[PDB]
């Protein structure tokens, strides 16, 4: 549904489990390609994988 | 090097271990997106992830 409206920046307000979630699921739907852009919402970058 | 020649479609001939480094391999590098074409050369298709 986000690729039906050409999401191409998404914001993840997530803990540090949730975002490895999504980041699994991002990489399995292979969206992690050149031509996205993420930002993690929140103070610990390096926690997560 | 491979992307260097602009290689759309690889023929992997491995068991079914080194096709499943290669895959892995192919999904951290973000290679199995829509555009690619690969073909397991061996006679066990299902045997790999």
């Amino acid at each position: 549904d986000l690729e039906l409206k050409k999401e191409r920046r998404v914001i993840l307000d997530c803990e540090r489990d949730k975002v490895n979630d999504i980041v699994d699921q991002v990489i399995t739907i292979g969206k992690h390609v050149k031509g996205y852009h993420y930002i993690i919402a929140n103070l610990g970058f390096t926690d997560g994988d």
